[PDB]
């Protein structure tokens, strides 16, 4: 009798449960059952315990997070988190002696430190503490302090500045430890004449007077960060005489000035690899580098390098992909665009630029997942020709034919989309499968591919969720102009299609993105479905990912047009299949789903009656650097300052006079800056239509506080209640 | 004075004066060069030059240079 409500999306009352599990070793991993946490086994299958929450209650402070060194004699602690950026936080640290279980007292680690990290054996411990990197060779020793230059909002040592943290390395930390614990690359950031973006920030009622926030922020064509690629030795550490850092340049073809590091990773005890990204992000880079043992530097050889460019569009879904090394050093495998447009699995010869792909056909491989010297095992959207379902697949490295899947026969009407994660050698590995049914987690011997146990099945939420009148989903494709575009549907309980049924778009089309798959959800959609009877819908047009470069190319210095006209095909696709209402179509989306919506909103298509942007980009200028320029190129006369200025949303405005447009942002947004939003309205006002508007006080992109997230998800239902007239 | 050696970029079509092959002369004593400083004599795949220097004498003579080291030999 009874619906999937505002409240329950809300208050979490239905709750999907994870197995959230982390090796410690290639046989053991840790759990968190109850909040004690336990050791378990997969080999003979027992599971002791380990620890608990009054190991470490008159400790006093609450734990936000935990680390055990490799070698499991020291646990990190993890306390006064303070959220910075999207992954940057700041934090105050407390290592314990994990065998006696006391603090390590003396010569402790500062507050406010900015990233920490163990070496990937023993327990060596790197952090950066204003914006310089520091060493702690045993944890109860003194710190080496490896760099003296860091300057807040300036320079950045083995940490990333804004835009290398939201759209590079989407992390904190510029610290890469060897595979043995010898060395510590880093990188150095130069932010000196990059530009300020500045808003107020309003904080408690107690503040007075309002603060001013400054970021460093290079919006499209502006100053960029400059960058530099340093690795020291961690061994030959002194305390009488500063620590040497050597310095590995960018190739010359790069130096001709502008570009990225976007790629970092260790081959051996003494070989690293570097990708560098033209600013221009249609030609990038790999150096390969070998330690000079007799010297104490390091050599990157001209033959070696290897070139990814693209003559269609940018390299990468986002970024270069990532090389993964055979034990040797002298052999990798990276995922790149095949002959044809599709992303597959190349294998390369350190030595020679000739590489040769182990994959094909009309599917991606998503990522290179483990290798062993046996096989190699990656995930892929091969499966019936599904873009959205992912498997696990193991291929023979001996015989490129024999190739299985892991995955796609365990549960077929269940389960069609996994992650997985292998133990420290893959003896070892666990299952996530996030849908189409509910989330199923399971242990596995990759000796033998033998399922060896069930972890989490949600048995649980499956018992209360019978009481509740849950929507369905449906996935599957339209054929436009001879192609395949695919689209997902969140139908109401007893959908019936003799009915006439209101459709909200849920937009969010970016490049490469992929809002149809296999994925079960509890979300805002689950309520317009399971009560307020609405279908909720999403469409893949050009522009979207995993499906070859045709498809994602298809945008390439053009945003603001194939992505926006797809939607608007779509909706006339879904009304024409006769079971929606015509008189009654919705568009809503956040981010680069506002800029769609707003765009679909002001096109003059005539087939929305209304919209909500949230946080939208208004015109591509006010966007960083990074992700911009990828898409759009440099804004200047000479490149594709044309096209910048034929897709702004405000050039738009006077066709709003035509729908019922609710514009919200958050006035702390570091990432979409309020600007985006200020710069609509007034487009807007100036030609005289009236709009719904809601500004967020301190929230940012995420609109992700407690209160503010239930006050704008309540906003919105009113919003699209209304616009649908639902009582 | 500073010589920068400059190469093409075949895929730009700019040319590129890499900091590293930069070559710095200078006198502590005087103006460098006789009346202006000397012209450099490149070897036929141009990885390495002669050119005529003060010495560590006082003396001009014929230095070698190599396009990727600071130091020539005389
Ligand atoms: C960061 O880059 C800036 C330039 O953008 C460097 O600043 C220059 O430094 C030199 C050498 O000290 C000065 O003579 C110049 O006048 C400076 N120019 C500017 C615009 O400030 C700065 O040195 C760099 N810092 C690091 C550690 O790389
Ligand atoms: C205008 C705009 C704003 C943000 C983004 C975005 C990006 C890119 N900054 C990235 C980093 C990528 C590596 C996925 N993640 C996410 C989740 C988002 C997003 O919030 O949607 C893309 C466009
Ligand atoms: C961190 O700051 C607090 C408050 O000023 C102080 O009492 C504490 O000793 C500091 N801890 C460290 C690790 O220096
Ligand atoms: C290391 O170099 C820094 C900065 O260049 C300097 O201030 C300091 O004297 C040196 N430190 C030690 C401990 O010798």
């Amino acid at each position: 009798r009874k619906t999937y409500t505002l409240t329950d999306y809300l208050k979490n009352t239905y709750r999907l449960k994870l197995y959230s599990l982390r090796w410690i070793s290639d046989h053991e991993y840790l759990y968190k059952q109850e909040n004690n946490i336990l050791v378990f086994n997969a080999e003979y299958g027992n599971s002791s315990v380990f620890l608990e929450n009054s190991t470490f209650d008159e400790f006093g402070h609450s734990i936000n997070d935990y680390s055990i060194s490799p070698d499991g004699q020291f646990i990190l602690l993890e306390y006064n988190y303070v959220k910075q950026w999207r992954h940057s936080y700041t934090a105050s640290y407390d290592i314990y002696d994990l065998n006696k279980r006391q603090l390590i007292t003396e010569e402790r680690i500062p507050n406010n430190t900015q990233w920490v990290t163990w070496s990937p054996v023993g327990h060596k411990l790197a952090y950066v503490w204003n914006n310089d990197i520091y060493v702690k060779i045993e944890p109860n020793l003194p710190s080496y302090r490896i760099t003296w230059t860091g300057k807040e909002d300036i320079i950045y040592n083995g940490i990333t500045d804004w835009v290398y943290e939201e759209e590079v390395f989407s992390a904190y930390s510029a610290l890469w430890w060897s595979p043995n614990g010898t060395f510590l690359a880093y990188a150095q950031f130069n932010d000196t004449e990059v530009p300020l973006i500045e808003y107020s920030f309003y904080s408690d009622e107690s503040l007075q007077y309002p603060k001013t926030v400054r970021v460093p922020y290079p919006k499209a064509g502006a100053v960029n960060p400059t960058v530099k690629f340093f690795v020291v030795n961690t061994d030959s550490l002194s305390s009488v005489t500063n620590a040497t850092s050597i310095q590995i340049t960018a190739p010359a073809s790069m130096l001709i000035g502008d570009h990225y590091l976007c790629d970092v990773t260790w081959a051996t005890q003494e070989r690293i690899s570097l990708q560098w990204l033209r600013r221009i992000q249609n030609y990038s880079v790999m150096d390969i580098c070998d330690y000079d043992e007799s010297s104490g530097r390091w050599n990157c050889l001209v033959a070696r390098q290897h070139i990814e460019m693209s003559t269609t569009g940018w390299v990468g879904r986002f970024r270069p992909s990532e090389p993964h090394f055979t034990l040797d050093g002298n052999s990798f495998y990276k995922i790149i665009s095949n002959e044809e447009g599709y992303r597959h699995i190349c294998y390369f010869q350190i030595d020679k630029k000739d590489c040769t792909f182990i994959t094909k056909g009309t599917w991606e491989v998503i990522g290179i997942e483990a290798l062993t010297s046996d096989y190699l095992y990656y995930i892929s959207n091969e499966y019936k020709g599904m873009p959205g379902g992912r498997n696990l697949y193991k291929i023979q490295l001996s015989d490129y034919t024999k190739v299985t899947c892991l995955s796609c026969e365990l549960n077929p009407e269940r389960c069609q989309y996994y992650s997985v994660s292998f133990s420290k050698e893959a003896k070892y590995y666990q299952l996530r499968c996030s849908g189409p049914g509910l989330p199923l987690y399971t242990l596995h011997s990759s000796v033998n591919d033998k399922g060896l146990r069930v972890l989490e099945d949600n048995s649980a939420l499956d018992k209360m969720l019978q009481n509740v009148q849950m929507p369905s989903k449906k996935l599957d494709f339209i054929i436009l102009n001879e192609t395949k575009f695919w689209y997902q549907m969140i139908l109401p309980p007893h959908f019936d299609k003799s009915k006439k049924y209101p459709l909200l778009l849920d937009v969010y089309a970016g490049p490469c993105s992929q809002k149809a798959d296999t994925v079960f959800r509890l979300n805002w959609a689950t309520y317009l479905a399971s009560t307020e009877n609405i279908i909720v819908a999403s469409f893949d047009g050009r522009g979207s990912g995993y499906q070859g470069d045709k498809i994602m190319h298809a945008i390439n210095r053009r945003l603001g047009t194939f992505e926006v006209e797809d939607q608007i095909e779509a909706a006339r696709q879904f009304s024409k299949m006769g079971f929606v209402d015509n008189k009654r179509i919705a568009i809503w989306g956040w981010s680069y789903g506002g800029y769609v919506t707003s765009m679909v909103l002001g096109s003059g298509s005539g087939v929305f009656k209304c919209g909500i942007a949230v946080a939208p980009v208004s015109r591509w200028e006010y966007y960083d650097s990074v992700y911009t320029e990828r898409y759009m190129g440099l804004p200047t006369p000479e490149d594709n300052l044309d096209h910048y200025r034929n897709s702004t949303v405000m050039s738009r405005a006077e066709n709003f006079k035509q729908v019922e447009y609710l514009l919200i942002h958050g006035t702390a947004d570091d990432n979409v800056h309020f600007q985006q939003s200020a710069q609509i309205s007034k487009a807007l006002v100036d030609v005289g239509v009236d709009f719904q508007a809601m500004w967020y006080t301190d929230e940012d992109h995420g609109i992700a506080s407690s209160t503010a997230h239930q006050h704008i998800y309540t906003h919105m239902s009113h919003f699209i209640k209304q616009c649908f007239s639902l009582p």
